[PDB]
């Protein structure tokens, strides 16, 4: 028996060339070796795994043929709703389009409540001893990833409501004894393959929509209509409407941490507007907006790719891998001087002569949503520090007060932030570790949370988010943990002890799920899975990232065929090329806290990290 019994069927159907790739990665996987080898072999492994996933784990939802026809040269900018990127598909990546899938759906209609979402939430997710990431990853990094989800994906809801009630066995430990919510909207695909789909009400393109808006009706509200600029308050914080809702791109179900990143990137955009106007004085407001949006959205993609992900996956192999996606294996020096050389590996995904969607129209997917459910990253309390205080017993800015992060959330949080200010919020977030993605680390304020409508206003029905998330994965027919692994050519668990060596986790899991490893929910598995050294996430989630993070760059005209001076302006392109991370953005606008307190290379590391 060479191949794992559960992957023999798919192996036997593979082409000769896919068989070779499978056997290569599987040789490492059977011995858990890919991340224990030197960088060059690790990269070969990752590229081989990626190619396999691109072939087997991109599934269209909704008819792929047709699509409105247009001239790409009449759309050399990022449209407000994300349309007109893909020359062969004007709708691809735009607002209100189907989520794709990475795997065939698994119907769970008869087990939507098995085991009970409140039991799962209470016994497995609810924060006990707080666990953080040490120096590796800070609260800016937790905020960053939510800021990105607001740039990426949100499921259209059904107008009706349903409700669930905590069973007597755990009701006493539940902050809410029941709650209502809207089911995920189901739309018929009218297609041969998958029959039911869900809509993404955000643009799937990496287009800065968290700052710019998800369509034209939204985007117009945020612009000054002078020099291409966006509105911002004199304190350097977002403006607010009279109902308390923030004036930015996507402000739904947010907190203060996201609000400061949005405000920071408003200033980034406006500073790009200044720089470009300087080189091209006769540009209109509209032209300046378009160029600055291209630059700023590219800056965001870049920061996420070669800074955030690099600190999230803190290994030599992943630094090399992520930099290779952006700059190419030939490296930054060659890329910057001589442009893109060779194919996707040597020159990188960015600056490819043509976009490549690998035969399947661009979309974000149901499973991409699932693996990005990282609410346990939010700490329980924020230690506020003094930007001009005397350095304490360490060389840290001194602590002024602990504040409960539940007070920093939603409309109330916008009010609290208006009293704290940017520098204090940012510095304090920089100097504190975020939470680890482990069992028993889901914040209690999420279990008693006020959700918001599309317009940012509060809903009167609070939710238990831990419980809801477990419900959403089942509701949307995402395979449960073990099958999820199988579909990605990963070795499934046979017993609980294959998942984790923590005895209490094993015992708690057994009492809820029995010994049926097929019943284990995805979210529970992703949090519980024993982690690769340096990895803040599970290997399982990482596999979706391998595929989809590449896809977000490779499928986009504006990171590929139109990643050039003609589309971005010369100054615009130079701005992207000379920005390497969030540090560079924070330094541009807030050089004094950066000089005084940012000691780490990356602004995503706890700011006194020694590297
Ligand atoms: C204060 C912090 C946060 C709040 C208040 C918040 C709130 C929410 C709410 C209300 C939902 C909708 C649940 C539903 O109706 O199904 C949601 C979904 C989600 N959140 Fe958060 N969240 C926070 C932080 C984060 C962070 C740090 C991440 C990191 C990746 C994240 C990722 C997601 C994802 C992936 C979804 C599912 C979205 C979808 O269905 O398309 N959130 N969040
Ligand atoms: C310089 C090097 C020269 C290169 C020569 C390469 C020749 C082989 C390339 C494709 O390999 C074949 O691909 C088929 C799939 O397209 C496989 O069918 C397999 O899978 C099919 C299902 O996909 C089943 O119908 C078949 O029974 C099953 O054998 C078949 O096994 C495999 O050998
Ligand atoms: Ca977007
Ligand atoms: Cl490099
Ligand atoms: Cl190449
Ligand atoms: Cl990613
Ligand atoms: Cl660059
Ligand atoms: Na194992
Ligand atoms: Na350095």
């Amino acid at each position: 028996g060479s191949v794992h019994p559960d992957l023999r069927d798919v192996f036997s159907k593979m082409s000769f060339f896919d068989k070779i790739g499978f056997l290569f990665i599987h040789a490492f996987d059977k011995r858990n070796l890919w991340h224990k080898v030197p960088v060059p072999i690790g990269l070969l492994y990752l590229n081989t795994r990626r190619t396999l996933l691109e072939k087997y784990n991109l599934l269209a939802v909704g008819r792929s043929s047709h699509g409105a026809l247009f001239d790409p040269k009449e759309f050399l900018y990022r449209t407000e709703d994300g349309k007109y990127n893909d020359p062969h598909n004007a709708e691809a990546g735009s607002q209100n389009t189907f989520f794709g899938r990475n795997m065939e759906p698994v119907d769970q209609q008869d087990e939507l409540m098995s085991p009970d979402p409140f039991v799962v939430a209470t016994k497995l997710l609810a924060r006990r001893e707080y666990k953080d990431t040490g120096k590796q990853f800070n609260i800016l990094a937790a905020a960053w990833i939510q800021f990105m989800v607001h740039d990426w994906m949100d499921h259209m809801e059904d107008t009706g409501q349903i409700g669930i009630t905590a069973p007597k066995e755990v009701a006493n430990e539940c902050p809410l004894k029941s709650f209502k919510f809207h089911p995920t909207k189901e739309l018929p695909t009218n297609s041969d393959g998958i029959k039911i789909g869900h809509y993404n009400i955000r643009t799937a393109w990496w287009d800065g929509s968290a700052v710019y808006g998800n369509n034209e009706e939204r985007a117009e509200k945020l612009r000054t209509y002078v020099d291409g600029k966006l509105v911002i308050g004199d304190d350097g914080l977002l403006l607010h409407k009279e109902n308390g809702v923030a004036l930015s791109g996507d402000i739904r179900n947010s907190w203060a941490g996201v609000s400061i990143l949005q405000a920071l990137f408003v200033k980034e955009h406006n500073a790009v507007c200044d720089a470009i106007k300087e080189e091209h004085p006769n540009l209109s407001d509209e032209e300046l907006y378009r160029y600055a949006k291209l630059v700023t959205s590219a800056v965001i993609a870049k920061v996420h790719t070669i800074d955030w992900t690099v600190e999230l996956l803190k290994t030599k192999t992943m630094r090399a891998a992520m930099r290779a996606n952006w700059y190419g294996l030939l490296g930054k020096k060659i890329k910057d001087t001589f442009g893109h050389i060779g194919g996707p590996i040597l020159g990188g995904l960015v600056g490819l002569k043509k976009p490549n969607n690998h035969g399947v129209p661009y979309s974000l997917t149901e499973e991409f949503t699932s693996v990005y459910r990282m609410h346990s990253l939010i700490p329980s309390t924020l230690k506020l520090r003094d930007p001009t205080g005397q350095p304490d017993a360490n060389n840290s800015p001194p602590c002024l007060e602990d504040i409960d992060i539940g007070e920093m959330i939603g409309l109330k949080g916008e009010e609290q932030l208006s009293k704290i200010g940017f520098e204090k919020q940012a510095l304090s977030m920089g100097y504190q570790a975020c939470g680890a993605l482990e069992l028993w680390n889901y914040p209690s304020f999420f279990r008693n949370l006020i959700p918001q409508n599309l317009d940012g206003t509060n809903r009167s029905d609070r939710i238990d988010l831990a419980a809801l998330e477990v419900y959403r994965d089942r509701e949307r027919s995402v395979p449960r943990y073990n099958e999820f692994r199988r579909r990605l050519f990963l070795i499934p668990i046979k017993s609980w002890e294959d998942l984790t060596s923590d005895k209490d986790a094993i015992e708690t899991i057994r009492a809820i799920y029995g010994d049926d490893v097929e019943k284990l929910d995805l979210l529970v598995g992703l949090m519980a899975e024993k982690k690769i050294k340096g990895f803040a996430i599970s290997e399982t989630a990482f596999n979706i990232f391998i595929l989809m993070a590449s896809r977000r760059l490779e499928a986009d005209r504006f990171f590929t065929s139109n990643f050039n001076e003609e589309t971005y302006t010369k100054k615009g392109m130079q701005w992207v090329k000379t920005t390497e991370g969030l540090r560079d953005v924070i330094n541009r606008h807030y050089p004094e806290i950066t000089a005084k307190w940012m000691k780490s290379s990356s602004a995503f590391s706890v700011w006194d990290a020694d590297y």
